[PDB]
């Protein structure tokens, strides 16, 4: 397991202050320097190499709040590498899931969000994994 | 599932012909466009983003076969991504799998290696994952 993510570069994008306010507080616990942005125009300026992952809120119905992984995956297609990008949804039914693979979300997050649900994810995206067979 | 990868770009770096030249042949029944090389100063002008796959043998003892995939790693770090890296080997055991993790390799094949093995690597590595949570 993996408890702390001191000096993680993470970014916040959600058009709610409120939710965008809870979100980087659950970071900021976890020792995370967290840059929020509340719009998709502003998170693709604003995101950079610095930011190890991208929290992105896709509460909107649809896919209107994927749109902006796609965007986000064209753009570091630059030198550095495409952060990891975690989805911060109501719920993982099939619904989302079908949704972060075709849109390239890597992880995603029930809503609302706890340390909890947090570090497993943050855990499981940052830490070592092999394919054997 | 996915059974066939054809038009898929891959590398082999083995130093052994015949276990490279068995490994081409596998892959080239499953429509993969393979390149081979048999040194490690080789592999590092060859690899290109051209490459989605570096199958690399690991049979050295230790970690002497490993140190490539992180001069890999090294390289991509201009702007193409960096190809995945899968290990082949007569062993999965906890020896190969921690070398493979600290050392960057994705996915690890047992050897002698079939279509199956092949399949199902390659499956995993090039579909869809999401981790929820």
């Amino acid at each position: 397991h993996m408890s702390n993510f001191t000096g993680l570069k993470v970014l916040v994008m959600d058009e709610n202050g409120v939710s965008r306010m809870v979100t980087k507080g659950l970071l900021v616990h976890l020792g995370c320097e967290v840059t929020t942005v509340s719009s998709n125009e502003e998170c693709l300026r604003v995101v950079s190499h610095e930011h190890k992952v991208v929290f992105m809120d896709v509460c909107m119905p649809g896919v209107e709040n994927y749109q902006i992984a796609l965007r986000i995956h064209e753009k570091f297609t630059q030198r550095h590498q495409r952060p990891l990008l975690v989805a911060l949804s109501g719920n993982t039914d099939k619904s989302t899931k079908e949704k972060c693979m075709s849109f390239g979300l890597d992880g995603v997050l029930l809503k609302p969000v706890s340390l909890d649900n947090i570090r497993d994810v943050l855990s499981d995206l940052l830490e070592p994994r092999v394919l054997y067979e």
